[PDB]
């Protein structure tokens, strides 16, 4: 019943230890209270904004780790660093637009600047992805938006198999 | 200028006789409702859920038996073998995000569990293909969401051509 | 810090003389209205409803005239001509999936049909290309419901780099 999952934070700025992860720890506390999802927090990874450095931390938390949720944070928005969306369509094995919608429909009632958010959420194998954005607030937002979905989409996803791993067994 | 439809259920239980098809029997009565659609059911198949023949099916519907409509019920959840919606994208020429918004937006209106479904909307030819939720319930609710804009869309569809047979007339 | 802007009208008549562009007029003045966008009619053209020409253009505007925002008017419904969210996707960079969704939630508030426009939105270099419906309230209303973001969009990607020209400088 455990639910272990990664979180990675994707910023030039924290990678460059010029300022603090606000996002990425309080998205940490926000997984770990069980209140909300009672997850462990099973990897944290700060990377720059670089597409390759994304795809292969989630490939490895996908297929190595085997984590159930990978929340990403940063990386989404209009700046021309901002690839995380991109990195996430390389990996992914199935999307789930539905997830993306709501974290949208849930930004644009805040504010219009909510369509400036590019996120995708997907799948591969017991993995779901979900891509939120770069400051606590937002990513705080939008985690709530998701989380009454979260535990049957991650039970869904339980017996799933790793495809890399399948192959030689 | 009849409305021709195929019904397609994707559903491992269904296609081994473990359950009756209650989705795809409901939807053919809706699709020939005459306060509703109005339409010809022309095509009903159950198959498993197993992408290359969902794909081989769709195809044969589009471009041999020049269906106006396909409507698929199963197969776009989170569940490891729904694939609907991935063979669904190999077949399509033009996509119709549109459709699976408002699908989406009606669904989470029911339930955050809305989320959990990741349909795709898109044109083959002559064709509207509609992925639909496997449940009976989902797959009544989210026709009736797009009921409304499907005689415009098929419509305009009625002249398309279909490619693989243009090319050699 | 002007905001030069791209008016493309994707119309097989008012390319053939057959009507009036009355829809990229209006957006040129809505454009340029100071209490709207306060930007420049930097490239306007008409073209046909063909792939290749609408990709031609796009590349163009984006890569040589190197424009803040192309706005393009038609094409994007069901009609077996209407390709300009084909063509967008293959010169897109990176998609903004949250404005193409603020429009059509903006539109199936007015009705139903507004199901059935398949609009693309997304980035290539310092360009934000928006897909807008032909009509003239169609491409009115759907400008209306994202231009509470565009000023900041479009700051966001005053830096970036136009890839085909970096790697000969
Ligand atoms: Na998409």
């Amino acid at each position: 019943h455990q639910i272990r999952v990664g979180v990675l934070t994707v910023s030039d700025s924290c990678f460059r230890n010029l300022a603090e992860d606000r996002s990425g720890i309080n998205l940490k506390d926000l997984v770990q209270d069980p209140s909300l999802l009672g997850g462990t927090i099973s990897a944290y990874k700060i990377v720059p904004d670089e597409i390759e450095e994304i795809k292969e931390t989630l490939i490895d938390w996908c297929d190595e780790k085997e984590l159930n949720l990978i929340l990403t944070t940063g990386g989404t928005g209009f700046a021309p660093r901002d690839v995380t969306p991109e990195a996430t369509k390389e990996v992914i094995e199935r999307e789930a637009p539905g997830m993306a919608l709501a974290m949208l429909m849930g930004s644009l009632n805040v504010t219009p600047l909510g369509m400036l958010s590019r996120p995708v959420c997907g799948i591969r194998g017991k993995t779901l992805i979900i891509n939120l954005p770069g400051s606590k607030k937002g990513s705080q937002e939008c985690f709530q938006f998701i989380l009454p979905a979260l535990p049957h989409a991650i039970d869904l996803l339980r017996d799933a198999i790793v495809k890399v791993k399948e192959v030689h067994d």
